[PDB]
């Protein structure tokens, strides 16, 4: 029952998580081993199942990362099935999670053939109000491809629209959030649809058009409240009853925003390949491998 633990070389040193994955494994009598999904000398058939960790470069090549699950499902339990998998990493399962009732960021989502000017245009229109809004690819991570603009700049953010389009992605525009200068945002992390722990992640778009990435000095332990984990396990429950899921998610992690109102609102939600923030907490990385022990029964 040896267990596959799926990154990629370029994403392994960030992924601050498989070191005390590992030693989880360990103490749950799984045996684990750490694949790049771009190594050819895999026999993928040898594993009794597959968990993605960090093949973060999917995000610089999405068609070939789906591609490549889709071929392990055929010889192989994947821990995240393929429904979940193609959900799950593109960010228009915000509109699912709306439906739900689950409060997201105000979501206007451009599909590729779309008119990039017209398209940022019509999303000012509809949100006057908003001094800044944000573009980013439905189908990336790790703060690819996003940026912040005052909405005087609609034909340069269309341009930036149109080379995600152009990529066939799909692009979504949201107004900026303007408590994120100040409160960042909170990340919660869920096994098996039980809170283990949260963290503090400053913001990533400068005011003055820096785009950081979320290295280890931007995070830091944080107890998220009542509401924030009532927003984060309903989110979960929403993607649990959308994709008809029979059991809890494994893994899971949310991230909130603070709306005008205070109460929280979904950022972005990661079910399939999460960091989890494990060194930040005590015990999720136990919570991480007795789940997986759960599935493996
Ligand atoms: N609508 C928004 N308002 C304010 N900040 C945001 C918004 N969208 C994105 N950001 C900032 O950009 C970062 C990355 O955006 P995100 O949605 O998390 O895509 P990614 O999957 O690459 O992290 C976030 O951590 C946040 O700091
Ligand atoms: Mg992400
Ligand atoms: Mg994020």
């Amino acid at each position: 029952g040896i267990l596959a633990l799926v990154t990629d070389a370029v994403s392994l040193p960030i992924d601050y998580d498989m070191p005390p994955l590992l030693e989880a494994c360990r103490t749950v009598g799984i045996t684990a081993e750490v694949c790049d999904w771009e190594d050819g000398t895999v026999d993928w058939s040898r594993f009794e199942a597959v968990v993605f960790r960090s093949p973060w470069t999917w995000a610089e090549r999405q068609a070939e990362f789906l591609a490549f699950c889709e071929r392990v499902s055929h010889v192989t339990r994947l821990i995240t099935p393929m429904p979940l998998v193609r959900w799950a990493l593109d960010k228009r399962y915000l509109a699912d999670l709306a439906a739900h009732g689950v409060p997201v960021i105000p979501t206007t989502v451009v599909a590729p053939g779309s008119d990039a000017l017209a398209a940022v245009r019509d999303f000012l229109a509809a949100r006057p109000e908003a001094r800044e809004f944000v573009v980013k690819p439905t189908d990336g991570c790790y703060s690819k491809d996003v940026q912040r603009y005052q909405r005087s700049l609609a034909e340069p953010a269309s341009r930036h629209v149109a080379r995600l389009l152009a990529n066939g992605s799909h692009v979504i525009l949201q107004p900026y959030v303007e408590s994120v200068d100040r409160h960042g945002e909170t990340d919660l992390t869920f096994f098996d649809g039980v809170y283990s722990h949260a963290i503090h992640k400053g913001a990533m778009l400068m005011p003055d058009g820096t785009v950081h990435v979320p290295t280890l000095d931007f995070r830091q332990a944080r107890d998220a409240d009542e509401d924030q984990r009532a927003v984060a396990a309903a989110a979960l429950a929403a993607s649990v009853a959308h994709l008809g899921l029979d059991l809890p998610l494994v893994c899971g992690r949310v991230d909130l925003v603070r709306g005008a109102d205070g109460s929280p609102m979904v950022l972005e939600m990661e079910l399939c390949e999460p960091s989890l923030n494990l060194t930040f907490s005590e015990d999720g990385a136990l919570r991480f491998a007795q789940a997986l022990a759960e599935r493996l029964k």
